[PDB]
């Protein structure tokens, strides 16, 4: 074990088109390169180590950054490092992280991956716990080489009136009972916008051949420093949600659940799932705008849309295939369509509905083993939007 002997990198080679159609027509192409170095830590009970993430697109406004013009750049490029320290399983990252969780993930539905700025500390020493802590300040867009302060929608954007924060704190944990039930408890907190906290079960349930999994989820989001003031939100530390009047931004206030049950047998997988939102405001989540990305732990969390507005009520029904259960092994099908109602507006209660398809074929095999092509299909309709995504991807050691 060291610094050396357990270094590692990586490149990962994606070639991303995408389509969008709305009711104008976009299409945007990059060849994009990412690589990880991840080095091994220093000797003693505290070893000390380095990460890099470099990042390079090129163009062949969602996936690239605009020239001073309002052209897209020919290629953009960054350098992501992060600090590390590590006392047996527990480690602190300092710099450049990529958090996966329920109060706060990163987006990659472009060319290349959001990333944020911040200090963290993860740990698995205590048995049957995976937890983490942490404070995030700046986030760097799918489409951007800038870090920025944070916003949620509402507030964000790059306009005068737009409003942001340098702190978010978070802390949580995955607790796994046994094989079959993990339960989860999230905190996150963008200062001067809201607290929100999580609670999670996923459950794994054996019924003869199959298998069916259950995925409960629980928020509840209030307001934080300013947001929580009249004078601050007159100040444009708001959300967007409905306040009546034809009002659309102010006080923090949802309250989302949701269960999605899948059952998966013989290649097949059938899930079916509900979503509820309650409270005056959407749900909030990290979000610059500007096209940078987002994403939000929900099981509404789609290709195009969310359903995470103020009073929807979101109903979806997944199926999924794999075709190595078929003599295909690699190839796999995917579909979800999602209805959501009851959304307050200043119209009236208001519906909109998504329907996505992923195919997705990976070579198995042979040299060119690990390739993988993938099509995401989505018709979004509201109050509408058609996008394509073309993705070829290839990931390779360089140890």
């Amino acid at each position: 074990a060291g610094f050396i002997e357990d270094s590692k990198a990586s490149l990962t080679l994606r070639n991303f088109y995408i389509n969008t159609d709305n009711r104008s027509k976009q299409e945007e192409w990059g060849q994009g390169f990412i690589l990880n170095y991840q080095s091994g830590f220093t000797q003693g009970t505290v070893g000390f180590g380095v990460d890099a993430l470099g990042l390079l697109g090129v163009r062949l406004g969602t996936v690239f950054p605009l020239e001073s013009n309002g052209e897209p750049v020919h290629d953009f490029a960054s350098l992501g490092l992060t600090a590390k320290a590590k006392v047996s399983n527990t480690e602190f990252r300092y710099g450049t992280l990529q958090p996966k969780l329920p109060v706060v993930t990163y987006n990659d539905g472009r060319l290349l991956p959001v990333t944020f700025e911040g200090g963290q500390v993860t740990s698995t020493d205590l048995k049957d716990f995976t937890l983490v802590a942490g404070q995030l300040e700046h986030s760097k867009g799918r489409n951007s080489t800038d870090n920025r302060s944070l916003s949620i929608a509402g507030a964000n954007g790059s306009s005068a009136s737009s409003r942001d924060s340098n702190k978010f704190y978070y802390a949580g944990g995955d607790y796994k009972v046994n094989k079959d039930l993990t339960l989860q408890y999230y905190y996150g907190n963008l200062d001067d916008f809201y607290k929100q906290h999580f609670l999670g079960l996923i459950h794994n349930w054996q019924i003869g051949p199959g298998v069916l999994k259950t995925d409960l989820r629980a928020f509840d989001s209030s307001s934080d420093g300013k947001n929580g003031s009249r004078s601050g939100r007159a100040d444009g530390y708001v959300s967007s949600g409905y306040y009546g009047s034809g009002v659309t931004k102010g006080e923090v206030d949802n309250r989302a659940f949701s269960g999605l049950f899948t059952y998966t047998v013989s290649g097949h997988s059938i899930g079916a799932g509900y979503q509820i939102l309650n409270g005056d405001s959407d749900f909030p989540f990290l979000n610059r705008g500007d096209g940078e990305g987002s994403t939000a732990y929900l099981i509404t969390d789609v290709q195009i849309g969310k359903f995470q507005r103020a009073g929807e009520r979101t109903w979806q029904v997944r199926y999924g295939y794999d075709f190595a259960t078929v003599g295909v092994p690699g190839l796999t099908f995917n579909t979800i369509y999602l209805s959501g109602d009851k959304i307050k507006t200043a119209r009236g209660d208001q519906s909109e509905w998504e329907r996505d398809i992923s195919l997705a074929y990976v070579i198995p095999d042979g040299t060119f083993k690990g390739l993988g092509f993938t099509w995401k299909n989505a018709s979004f309709r509201s109050g509408d939007q058609d996008e394509n995504r073309l993705i070829v991807s290839y990931t390779l050691p360089l140890l």
